[PDB]
């Protein structure tokens, strides 16, 4: 998929870095910040939908990110036919 899994670590960082367009990360803004790492209000995405989830609740998976409504569907129960 991606040939660039190298280290090479920084002397030292002072900010949440982002990890969706691996931008510097501050505090003002809004972003989510989840065991670590913290996606920017915006690049917070979805993983099925593919949908701009950013401060708004969602379901964390294995090596991926549910939205609520998603897991809404997906895993919590919800009138199919409405
Ligand atoms: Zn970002
Ligand atoms: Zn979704």
């Amino acid at each position: 998929g991606s040939s660039g899994s190298s280290g090479k670590c920084t002397t030292r960082e002072d900010s949440p870095k982002c990890k969706g367009c691996f931008k510097a990360i501050v505090a003002g803004d809004q972003n989510v910040e989840y065991k670590g790492t913290v996606w920017h209000k915006d690049c917070f995405t979805c993983s099925n939908c593919k949908q701009v989830i950013g401060t708004g609740s969602f379901f964390p998976k294995g090596e991926d990110f549910y939205c609520v409504t998603c897991h809404e569907t997906k895993f919590a129960s919800g009138p199919s036919s409405g």
